[PDB]
């Protein structure tokens, strides 16, 4: 169980005038779900703050634990580069995860195989891998300890279309409940049996089905049998099964959802 009550972060400025999220509601139970938004929008900043690495007004509980309370908690994991120390080699790394997470390092080197990355990747400094070597990695470290709940972010994001496949898989099968985040629109054939909640209007708004989302289309204005109305600045945006509009899935980028209307 993951529960965001009343959340609130500061994504740039300070004091009287900054910019922030405000009333963040979220319930997960038993499912990863996936939070879809553009660039800038504060998802990567929500997922840090759930993974206990920056501060927040509101309350975020994790299995009834506060996140406050919680310096290490063994079935929780993240891709998040926070986690790892991009300084040591891979292999410390690994070494450090058996104990904080309980991470079986067969398992990561069979991920490592499956992705095609290098027995020498091991030995090789993390803050020196490339930006999709670097995501393969802190993911696969993430999945390997068998998670219970994960918070992964961007785990596609500079990965080759091969590589994306067999990270996928892994995303799948490890790790039953938690929030995968991403502004990437051509990974979701993937995730049709996934639940998605899109971080617009200053909100985040859904849940709706991926699959349902997939073959939908996005209109201008409050529709009748939507499957989800979103509310942003003032309009609404409604997304619609069948053919009332443009196509989800031919959309290519998350702020076309502003410029529609």
């Amino acid at each position: 169980m993951i529960q965001l009550k009343n959340v609130g972060i500061t994504l740039s400025g300070k004091g009287y005038e900054r910019f922030s999220l405000e009333n963040i509601n979220l319930e997960v139970n038993g499912e990863k779900v996936i939070i879809l938004g553009p660039n800038g929008s504060g998802k990567t900043t929500l997922l840090r703050a759930i993974s206990g690495l920056l501060p927040y007004s509101g309350n975020i509980f994790i299995n009834g634990m506060e996140v406050r309370k919680i310096r290490n908690y063994i079935r929780y994991s993240t891709n998040l580069p926070e986690a790892y120390e991009i300084g040591v080699t891979v292999n410390d790394i690994v070494y450090l995860y058996e104990e904080l997470k309980g991470l079986d390092r067969d398992l990561f080197l069979e991920m490592l195989k499956a992705l095609k990355l290098g027995e020498e990747i091991l030995r090789r400094k993390l803050y020196k891998l490339s930006a999709g070597q670097s995501v393969l990695v802190r993911t696969s470290l993430a999945l390997a300890s068998q998670p219970e709940i994960v918070g992964l972010d961007e785990p596609f994001e500079n990965v080759d279309a091969a590589r994306r496949h067999v990270i996928s898989r892994y995303i799948k099968e490890y790790g039953k409940e938690g929030i995968l985040v991403t502004h990437e629109l051509d990974m979701l054939n993937l995730y049709k049996e996934y639940k998605a909640y899109f971080l617009v209007g200053n909100r985040l708004q859904g849940p709706i089905s991926v699959s349902e989302l997939l073959e939908s289309s996005i209109v201008e204005g409050e529709r009748n049998d939507a499957l989800l109305v979103l509310d942003i600045m003032d309009k609404k945006v409604s997304i619609v099964k069948g053919d009332l509009g443009m196509k989800f899935g031919a959309l290519g980028s998350l702020n076309r959802i502003y410029g529609i209307i």
